[PDB]
């Protein structure tokens, strides 16, 4: 079977962690616990196709940047987060895709745009701000919710679907 090596990243406290147990494990983390990095690893069936998921649960921690270059050189498609009430995640977006950006040395690497916490009123990133952002990389926008599982699937399948046309 196809293996997918998926990339979650994005500022701390965005949600990473908490869409990627949603995903992986049906639940949703309440409590917030800084992640350095950590691996989850689950087979799925996605259009009719049987594949193992290997995703990487990076960590927004600035103090942990120096790890970005190694898990963005293994990496085969990038989920990258931020949170629609959280305006500076968002303009933290651009530094993750410039990095990878570099390291593969390309303008096309798979990549899809997510505005996560999309249960939350405190909206400070509007929809068309971030469609905007994603157009300009060329890569789809999805709004989710790990906490009501909300779009969840729809991102990381869609994730897989952008890699699938690499
Ligand atoms: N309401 C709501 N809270 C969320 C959502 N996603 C995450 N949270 C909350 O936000 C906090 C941080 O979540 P977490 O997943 O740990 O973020 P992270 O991006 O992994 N953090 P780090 O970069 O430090 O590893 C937690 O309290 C978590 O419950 C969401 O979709 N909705
Ligand atoms: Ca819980
Ligand atoms: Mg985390
Ligand atoms: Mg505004
Ligand atoms: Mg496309």
């Amino acid at each position: 079977m196809t293996e997918y090596k998926l990339v979650v990243v994005g500022a701390g406290g965005v949600g990473k962690s908490a869409l990627t147990i949603q995903l992986i494990q049906n639940h949703f983390v309440d409590e917030y616990d800084p992640t350095i990095e950590d691996s989850y690893r689950k087979q799925v069936v996605i259009d009719g196709e049987t594949c193992l998921l290997d995703i990487l649960d990076t960590a927004g921690q600035e103090e942990y940047s120096a790890m970005r270059d190694q898990y963005m050189r293994t990496g085969e498609g990038f989920l990258c987060v931020f949170a629609i009430n959280n305006t500076k995640s968002f303009e933290d977006i651009h530094q993750y895709r410039e990095q990878i950006k570099r390291v593969k040395d390309s303008d096309d690497v798979p990549m899809v745009l997510v505005g996560n916490k999309c249960d939350l009123a405190a909206r400070t990133v509007e929809s068309r701000q971030a469609q905007d952002l994603a157009r300009s990389y060329g890569i789809p926008y999805i709004e989710t919710s790990a906490k009501t599982r909300q779009g969840v699937e729809d991102a990381f399948y869609t994730l897989v679907r952008e890699i699938r046309q690499h």
